[PDB]
């Protein structure tokens, strides 16, 4: 069944970029897709989003894609493709902006988008149950353990990206839930 088209196009794009990273090397791809490290690069607009496509091991990509396929598939199934796209664009842009302030431009991965979708599905399912999405208590647990694990580096997480992504998804869900 579904996954919808935006869930799968994102999965294929991450897989494609990851294969390219295996062949060319991480750093070679990073030089072109990472958030700009130099203000002269600031009009290379793809870079504000393409950092989300990069993963640094199979575990990195599998674990993000799992959560993406589960949470993104639910948003796209119940609320449609345009909604998933907007959540993704805004959370990638804002979690990358915050991550870059916390630790500079050398980061990547979908987990900023993942924490926005965790925030969104949980708050939306809580305040607006008729949306048909929700986040189970078990998963809420793991999310909270995952954030704090990053605080203590149990590893080297994009901690700014996590909290900012989370905030973004909570705020969009709050706004979407007011509305009906």
């Amino acid at each position: 069944e579904r996954a919808g088209p935006v869930t799968w196009v994102m999965m294929i794009a991450c897989v494609v970029v990851f294969i390219a990273m295996q062949i060319l090397g991480d750093q070679e791809v990073m030089l072109w897709l990472a958030w700009p490290f130099d203000p002269t690069l600031k009009f290379e607009f793809w870079r504000y989003f393409t950092h989300a496509l990069m993963h640094f091991s199979l575990m990195h990509i599998l674990f993000n894609l799992l959560w993406w396929w589960y949470l993104g598939g639910a948003v796209e199934k119940r609320l449609g493709s345009g909604k998933l796209i907007v959540i993704t664009l805004i959370s990638a842009l804002l979690s990358g902006y915050v991550q870059q302030k916390f630790s500079g431009p050398w980061f990547g991965g979908l987990s900023g988008v993942v924490f926005a979708l965790m925030g969104y599905v949980w708050l939306r399912g809580e305040r607006d149950p008729q949306s048909g999405i929700y986040l189970q208590r078990g998963l809420i647990i793991f999310a909270l353990i995952w954030i704090v694990a990053g605080w203590f580096d149990l590893m080297s997480m994009a901690n700014g990206a996590h909290i900012a992504g989370l905030a973004v998804g909570l705020a969009m869900a709050f706004v979407d839930s007011l509305n009906a």
